[PDB]
């Protein structure tokens, strides 16, 4: 079983690789694991340090946009788990082009090379942001694509490329959509690590707009497990939501973070709101529960405590990133 | 070290604050920075957006003419950097009164409150226009005050108030005089931003009179650094010229601007000359060089390229101002 994981040196991808190599996914035979990652500002070899010497791992410093490389690296690969992408909304508003280049064009190159290489199946990792914003209720897999940021539209375009590969060429590609993830090794440009590390440095927390925005949080371990279940038992062309359950306003979350670190509101700063900021995300995960048996297993309280502790203990890791 | 910067939401003042907070002036201890700005048509909170959440910054929306406010805000302040003023010659010709009110009366109120508050030192930001026009040669700090516009006479009157505060009350006030500044965040009523943004909008450039007027240009970063050197090491009551070196006719500069944007002379329009338009400005900066070590470090070609690019990339900022 040869598996290729793109974006495996990033936050979620590295967790997937680590778990896999650790044997957390018995149903996912992985005798050979190739990680393909271009090492952008978000890719970090340290994320794979724990599995560095594993004889089953091959690390490829390269790009999904590189057709030649792929045509070689995908030879005899049975499956691909695709996490490689530009992932930050803020960066997408500031410089949008890279998002279409990596997310849409990169996905197309990858999927065409998969077809050319006879790859058996692909799990295309996506996000709940393709659905825009939802005032009340939760989105299901049939919800409309109404992305509001360049990042979200790039992911949605990638999802559409995946569909077309399945419909035109018969490629067995499965799509997952998940809510905000959190956990160790998340880059500090993201909300939780940013705020936790800012407090660790005795700094302020830049709370966008009024902090009323709502996000659903899932520990990355749960997301990864959902992906492994889709990889092992999903169906060609299907979309699967992987949720975490827990919905919080950014204000609520900030309070929780402050509490966790013994800090107070005085460390918060109201800053201009993000342009086109999505008010609320909420996913319905009944499909994957009923069809594949997935449900989040890490409680926010526990997961969060552990994450904060991780940041406390790994300044050497995050400091250089800030 | 508590510092109060008036006019800190304007063009130059915001750059000074940003640089300071960024650590560009190691010799200027700034544990606490208060910015006092009345937010006239020229003051813009967006100019301080990048430093908004900095715990060392306190933004005070208020006026230098407000004695009561000052008497409170100057408590325990060690130094003041005074940039607040009405800065456009054209506006001064159209409605002169505000120039005496803000520039002269505002300075007097500020300096008297400084005395009442025991403020250690003040850097009064002034201009080369107090010297009138110079056909050949450059002005030194002993050059005569021969202002020709209501704006220039208001600045010169403010400089005289500063001298009197130093001579009568012992206030340690240092005066700086500089040439035309340019750079990001300059309000588009000024020559460069006006012409660059007009070209960006596909409009014409209103070239006053024959365009033969000569101006000396300095990037604001250099000016700010000169101010920081005077603040840290100048001497009470002294005047210091901060120059940029580069002298150009407005016609020459227009050509440079056109070139930079791929436009041509056809976009220019000869319009009536400004009343009492000063023919040429030229400052000698040997004093500050020999006494404080200052010399401009940003070459016009580089500085300008970057400025134009800034305007290209920040329509959202300037558009609302036009
Ligand atoms: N972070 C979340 O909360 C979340 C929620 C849902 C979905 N997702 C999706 O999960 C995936 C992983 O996100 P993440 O948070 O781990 O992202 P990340 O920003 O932590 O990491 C992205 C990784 O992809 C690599 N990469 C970027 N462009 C590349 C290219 N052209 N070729 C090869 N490698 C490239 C980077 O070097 C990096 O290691 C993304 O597709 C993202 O859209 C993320
Ligand atoms: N722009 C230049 O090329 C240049 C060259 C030499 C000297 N100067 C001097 O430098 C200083 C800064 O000029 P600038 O170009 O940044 O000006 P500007 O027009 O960009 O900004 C002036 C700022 O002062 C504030 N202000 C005006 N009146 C006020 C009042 N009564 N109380 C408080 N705040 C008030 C405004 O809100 C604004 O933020 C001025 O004193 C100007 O005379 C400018
Ligand atoms: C970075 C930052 C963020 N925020 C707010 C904006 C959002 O409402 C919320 C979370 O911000 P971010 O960490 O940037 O995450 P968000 O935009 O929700 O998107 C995340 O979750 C998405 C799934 O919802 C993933 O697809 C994205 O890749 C991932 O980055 O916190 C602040 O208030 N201040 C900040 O400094
Ligand atoms: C706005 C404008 C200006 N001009 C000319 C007039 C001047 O000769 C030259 C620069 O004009 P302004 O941008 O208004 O700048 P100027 O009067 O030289 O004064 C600037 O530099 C001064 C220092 O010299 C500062 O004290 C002033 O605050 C600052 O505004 O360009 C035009 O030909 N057309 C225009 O539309």
């Amino acid at each position: 079983m040869r598996l290729l994981v793109t974006g495996g040196a990033g936050f979620i991808g590295s967790h997937f690789v680590r778990q896999l190599l650790a044997g957390a996914y018995p149903d996912v035979p992985a005798d050979e694991v190739i990680v393909l990652d271009s090492l952008t500002y978000a890719g970090n070899r340290a994320n794979l340090a724990p599995v560095d010497a594993d004889p089953r791992l091959r690390f490829v410093h390269g790009d999904i946009r590189d057709a030649g490389l792929l045509a070689r690296e995908l030879r005899g690969v049975d499956a691909i788990v695709h996490f490689a992408a530009e992932s930050h909304v803020d960066r997408s508003i500031a410089g949008a082009s890279v998002f279409t280049e990596t997310n849409v064009q990169g996905t197309q190159t990858l999927l065409q090379c998969a077809v050319d290489a006879g790859v058996g199946r692909v799990v295309h990792v996506s996000t709940n942001q393709v659905y825009g914003s939802i005032d009340s209720g939760s989105w299901t897999e049939s919800s409309p694509l109404e992305p509001n940021s360049p990042y979200a539209a790039s992911k949605a375009g990638s999802d559409l490329v995946a569909r077309a590969y399945h419909r035109t060429y018969g490629l067995d590609v499965r799509i997952t959509r998940c809510c905000n993830n959190y956990g160790p090794y998340q880059h500090p440009e993201k909300l939780i690590p940013l705020f936790v590390t800012n407090l660790l440095d005795g700094g302020t927390l830049p709370l966008y707009g009024d902090g009323a925005n709502v996000r659903e949080w899932v520990h990355t371990d749960d997301h990864c497990r959902g992906i492994a279940l889709v990889l092992a038992g999903g169906r060609a062309g299907e979309i699967y939501h992987i949720g975490g359950g827990l919905e919080l306003t950014n204000r609520e979350l900030t309070g929780i973070l402050l509490d966790s670190l013994g800090a107070d509101w005085s460390s918060v700063r109201k800053v201009a709101d993000r342009k086109g900021h999505d008010l609320r995300y909420s996913l319905d995960g009944g499909k994957i529960e009923r069809e594949l048996g997935y449900r989040p297993q890490v409680s926010f309280a526990d997961g969060l405590a552990r994450t904060v502790r991780w940041y406390r203990e790994n300044r050497g890791w995050w400091e250089p990133l800030k």
